[PDB]
C-alpha cells in the first residue's frame, strides 16, 4: 500500500524500454527535418526522453498520467505511419505490448494502494 512506489517502478520500466532496441525511433522527439509534415497529422508529439524528463521533475502525480503520455507515444506512431507494416509503427506494437504487460502491476498497486489511504 505505498502510494509513492510507482515513481521508481516506472523509473526502472523506462530504463527497460531505452534499452529495447524496439524504442530508438521514440526515444527522442519525431525529427520534424526528416518527416516535415509531422505536426500537420500530429498535434501533441510525445517521447520517451520527455516522459522520463516529465518523471524526474516531479510533473506526473501519478502514474495514470505517465500511462497516457507513453500511449500517446504509440497513438502518434499509428497515426503517422502510411502503413500496418511499416517499420517503425511495427516496432511500436512490440514495444507497447511490451509496456502495457508491464504497466498493469504498477497501476494495480497504485490505485489500490489509494483506495487503502481513503479506507
Ligand atoms: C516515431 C516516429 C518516427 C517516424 C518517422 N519515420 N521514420 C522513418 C525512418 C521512416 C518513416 C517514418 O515515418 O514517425 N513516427
Amino acid at each position: 500500500y505505498d502510494i509513492q512506489a510507482w515513481k521508481k517502478q516506472c523509473e526502472e520500466l523506462l530504463n527497460l524500454i531505452f534499452q529495447c532496441e524496439d524504442s530508438e525511433p521514440f526515444r527522442q522527439p519525431v525529427d520534424l527535418l526528416e518527416y516535415p509534415d509531422y505536426r500537420d497529422i500530429i498535434d501533441t508529439p510525445m517521447d520517451f526522453a520527455t516522459v522520463r524528463e516529465t518523471l524526474e521533475a516531479g510533473n506526473y502525480e501519478s502514474p495514470m498520467e505517465l500511462c497516457k503520455d507513453v500511449r500517446l507515444i504509440f497513438s502518434n506512431s499509428k497515426a503517422y505511419t502510411p502503413s500496418k507494416r511499416s517499420r517503425i509503427y511495427s516496432m511500436s506494437l512490440r514495444l507497447s505490448a511490451f509496456f502495457e504487460e508491464h504497466i498493469s502491476s504498477v497501476l494495480s498497486d497504485y490505485k489500490s494502494a489509494l483506495r487503502f489511504h481513503k479506507r
